[PDB]
């Protein structure tokens, strides 16, 4: 039969955070996988999955939108956030199982592909080498290190890189992440120190990148509109591919964008057409970042179509492990209005051990694979060789 | 010292669902409690609390808004829903501990009281006796039972009662709850059967209530705007205190209200000024229902003040156990713009065993107690005598 | 008992204006104080307090929100302005009495503190030394004096300074304050003379400040939107922390801000969420200035929470005596979305005599005290040694 | 010369409140008078007048708009409310002095008259006979009394009457005025008791009035939008000339009006074009009530012209003593877009002693007098024979 027989979760060490997975088995013996995350502000996702998965056993693996509709009803009062993350993780495992059942890549469930390769940017560059030097080397500890990381991206034929906010002139080099309580300064004011450091950092990065490579800047939730505006004015004369700003104020974000000489991206934390709508209504973004790992890829197709009707291009949010990358690859393959794809090129020394296939890059683009399902499977034996730690990420 | 030494969660049987509690201990030996819930669409709250509580140990019990601000930063990407429920549960335990530390009732942290007693409505009447007859009697299984429950409310001096949607003429009497997948009909269409049953039910309830007692109707998430409008037209000639409609469409809800001859209430599932704002901007409600158990009472004071500036009165969402009632009582005591308070008068046979003090009612009003903290404590030994079941509620 | 036994007002000389105080005594012997003001356009506040205080005697000191709600009802037709100032003065005295009664600093009634120290700006710098040289020295009478005052701020480790509008090249140095009828030119036109003087002044101030110290500009009510726009264009190339503009035209202010290359602050004269709302709806401000002396600190917490939902940071309005500073300190301690705190560093030669404790500053920040109540008490005997003059301020 | 030599205030007993007056003397010996009020939520007006009058002595009596413009500058931060009431009282005294100086009625300063007589309604009917029976008889203590008062209005050829909210069936007959804390129920909820009493009262009043006499209903600030809507639905089948609702929520009031089968009036407490604007923008009113005693008659001409551009007719707020009536008469004489004029026909036994001329009525209309100034003067000797009491009105 085509019934779901079991829904399990697994977890392994990813250094400063854990990777999580859904493993869904059908009565046919087919296994569908997804990857999900709890460290990005998201304790409880596993608990959600364990409850919702109980309801799924006995149901048809083919009927993923039936499951979504039921799940949404059962959790309607507390929808969004970690509830919706659990639903999306399950959806993505179901899609893998269905694609494998029909012997096709996941993009064949999503309209077929319309491109073979997707341009990417090398994300968290040099962010990972500064913030998590024990896991990603060579460690970056100064402005010259910032420049050399940018030089490395260019030599490796990457077309674009994305950095964050760093303080260079107050002792050791460190991230400025007050939006996430590092440091705890909940007003999120932007002072002169923050501004001249941003400038110094980007000048060094541009130095290393050369004039052709594109530079993206992510400001996450690290200011209020006032401060975002001050940052953009400070950086008026830089050539930025986009400036990324997360906000739960469509009005505020729209105001910032209206006064921005750079393209503005946002929305990576949002769920469903519903949450995206007020941002589009407000003219708040140039580019909509869609987290398909969180939303589920099927729900994300609905969001991409909505953006398309507004002539807004989308970019997948992709900063986890290889299976997340392959999930997003299949989304990217199928979406016409695709801005670019995010990927972390810095890898854990054991990343490849955890998965059956690695993403393949060529001339700054990700090759879309053509194997049944997402294109890679977690390896149970390697997962068990890398036991998880207590929650990390934002909660470290 | 005034440091938090431990944050624990406890759980017990409440029949068709469980009760959950936060137990927070200070270095002084003071214990603050809250009650929270997972059955109302909300798996994962305990997992959230267990992570966030780790960060709280070692911090000052007095600084509850510091904790909130930090927590909000740490979980910013997945805020709302079950994350915000965990934060609110912790907030409410912290408020209890601080009030006990200063030897005052919680309402003294909230501006002082401005009323001694609060009028209530008897909620889920006869809903609990129909849907959970094994726990609340006498069982209601027909229209005459509906009438007699209403007669009982009047004789007991209750001024108002709230019912839901029931089917009387299709075999046994049963709830109509498609919004929550009982039955699974995800379009949420409202047919003729639903309409004439609603009518039959309310006529019987009005019969028993007499002309003075107020009747509230809760439609929860059980239709789309189209269907809510059909329901209201059908019930144009009924005298309803309010019709309660939950919606994630401010535009849609506003439309319904604009065509409603009855006062409309909503918002019980919403978090923070932020989520309430689009509803108020749209003129969507007569009354804002605030879930202070979910939001935390301190955050709910901010929401009540926002409603007050719009000349909107608020009503606490209160359909759990005695500690929830006492938490809401303290909110109700302090808020000027208070519509009425919800309370479930049907009680579990062991409800009183679980808590040190029961809410006291007189002439259809809840008496606001004047003991340190919320006014009641869960009893650990009784909690352990009532071990929990697997998750129930919407997930049963 | 905890009943209020008396509500008195006191007044003393503050040079070019008077200080006023509310003294509230409980049956326990506890005395709560506030400071208020009449010179800033506000004759009648004392008369309001004397009527409203009569109603308060016999009521519980703990129930400050009950008092507010009653007061608001009794004065509803003429709410705002000097009526609301009287209510706010009484509220602040009640908060002091309640905090002292519970043996805690006032910030413990406001959510607990979330910071130990608050960055400040040195306000009316060099405004006080130019306009009131008989009370604050060394007198500033030219551009070199302007520069040296700025140099002094830097040497004293202040991070920011705020100036106003001055005419340098038309005889003696003097303030331009047509908004307040000095001079009487009620059109409030901005001519070339005003523009080049503003420029000359700020260039000198920047000269003295160095490149790190922040410069704020307050334009008060001294133009119409047309003129504010001309001023901002003239000053397009200056690095200003904010430009402060008071306006009773949200539409007009929003227009100015939309065309401003500097952050815009306003709202210091506004009362309640109600009056702030149209400004936030219009996108009129970067920063909301809140007068907690006028509003009352409890009402101001509601306003700060409203601003927070709009991702707007707030700044207390603080330009009176030490008790006002300490009141605002407690507000600043408790509010997450705090931009910065205003303070007048120039002091009267007898300022310290009037109060039991002086505000303490270190490395450009105000230290939040931890004594019961606001942190300082007016001294009755010193108040009587400094008898008041006839009303001054704007009415001088 | 034409200089102002003195500005004085006087006060006398008006039973349950005091009357206040401004007395302005010119160097020519001409005396201009106005009447003002403090009991209607407005402590401090006298204090405002005493400060502002000091600035006026020495200035030209002819230049009333110069005075206003200066005053507005001097009090700009706390404008509105009791400050603006003081300015308006002074304006009205200045207008009297100028009209007397030029030997004309005040309406000749206001565009000339365009009508000789103004239709009125008999206001506070039977409100004054119920609430202040010691001053206005015959006392009304039941529904038959309500009917007979209405019969008396008809026999006396009054075309319209205005009543308020009364409770008939809960012991003695009493006013329902929770908006003004009588009783203190700050939520301002409207229950079934309030609704059926309103109905009983109006039915009795209609009984006595007959079918031709118009009935106005004033609900003041006694509900929230929810409750106003419930009241209007309850009274859907009554023929009401208007329903008067005071609100500081233009959005809320507009909503109520949009669902009202009766004309809605409001605005009696508002100051200047500025405060009226959001109500007109929102479509909130059929009729704008203008308080010219509060605003000043010259400022009120600006407000009437603004209403006229919106095709909104205005009605003066007039519920004080004879001089207030005569001030409003002159306004009413000059304004094209005049709905009707309010007047209290119930008089104090000493009302006529206080003034040189009484308003004259004929066939339900007020005759506009043609004497220099407003048309009546307070009598100093009679004022002193009626010494004031402590503040009454809302503050009683
Ligand atoms: O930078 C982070 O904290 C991770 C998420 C993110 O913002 C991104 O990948 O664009
Ligand atoms: O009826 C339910 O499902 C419970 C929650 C609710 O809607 C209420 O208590 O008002
Ligand atoms: O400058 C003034 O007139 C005093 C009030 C003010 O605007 C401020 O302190 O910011
Ligand atoms: O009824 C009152 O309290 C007096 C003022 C009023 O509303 C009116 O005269 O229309
Ligand atoms: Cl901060
Ligand atoms: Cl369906
Ligand atoms: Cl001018
Ligand atoms: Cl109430
Ligand atoms: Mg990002
Ligand atoms: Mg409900
Ligand atoms: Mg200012
Ligand atoms: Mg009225
Ligand atoms: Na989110
Ligand atoms: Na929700
Ligand atoms: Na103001
Ligand atoms: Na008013």
């Amino acid at each position: 039969s085509l019934k779901v027989v079991s829904v399990d979760t697994l977890c392994c060490d990813a250094g400063w955070r854990n990777y999580h997975f859904v493993k869904l088995t059908t009565d046919e013996g087919i296994v569908g996988w997804s990857e999900f995350d709890e460290g990005f502000g998201s304790p409880g996702v596993t608990a959600v999955i364990e409850q919702l998965g109980k309801r799924l056993v006995g149901a048809s693996v083919m009927e993923h939108e039936r499951f979504f509709a039921e799940a949404y009803c059962l959790t309607r009062p507390a929808t969004g956030g970690v509830v919706s993350e659990g639903i999306g993780a399950i959806e993505n495992a179901l899609l893998d199982a269905k694609a494998k059942t029909l012997n096709v890549p996941c993009y064949e469930l999503l309209g077929g592909k319309l491109r073979d390769r997707v341009p990417v940017y090398w994300s968290h560059c040099p962010t990972w080498r500064i913030n998590h030097p024990k896991f990603f080397g060579p460690p970056v500890t100064d402005l010259d290190g910032v420049k050399r990381t940018a030089e490395e991206a260019r030599e490796r034929q990457f077309r674009a890189i994305k950095t964050n906010i760093f303080i260079h002139d107050d002792g050791p080099l460190h991230a400025w992440r007050p939006g996430f309580a590092v440091p705890f300064q909940p007003a999120l004011n932007v002072d002169r120190k923050v501004l001249r450091n941003l400038r110094a950092h980007l000048e060094a990065l541009r130095d290393g990148a050369g004039p052709d490579v594109e530079i993206l800047l992510d400001l996450n939730f690290n200011a209020k509109p006032e401060g975002y505006l001050k940052i953009l004015r400070e950086l008026a004369d830089f050539d930025l591919f986009w400036v990324e700003i997360d906000s739960y104020s469509p009005q505020g974000l729209a105001y910032v964008r209206n006064h921005s000489p750079h393209p503005i991206s946002s929305c990576e934390t949002l769920f469903g057409i519903r949450e995206f709508k007020p941002f589009f209504d407000a003219n708040a973004v140039d580019v909509a970042i869609v987290d398909t790992i969180w939303n589920g890829v099927w729900q994300s197709m609905k969001i991409a179509a909505f953006a398309d009707a507004h002539d807004i291009n989308v970019a997948p949010h992709n900063f986890y492990g290889h299976l997340c990358t392959m999930i997003n690859a299949n989304f990217a393959a199928a979406v016409p209005n695709l801005r670019i794809m995010e990927t972390d090129i810095d890898r854990l020394a054991w990343e490849d051990e955890l998965f059956t296939h690695a993403p393949e890059y060529q001339n700054g683009e990700l090759i879309i694979p053509d194997r049944p399902g997402w294109g890679t499977d977690p390896v149970e034996e390697a997962i068990l060789a890398h036991p998880p730690k207590v929650m990390g990420g934002l909660l470290q």
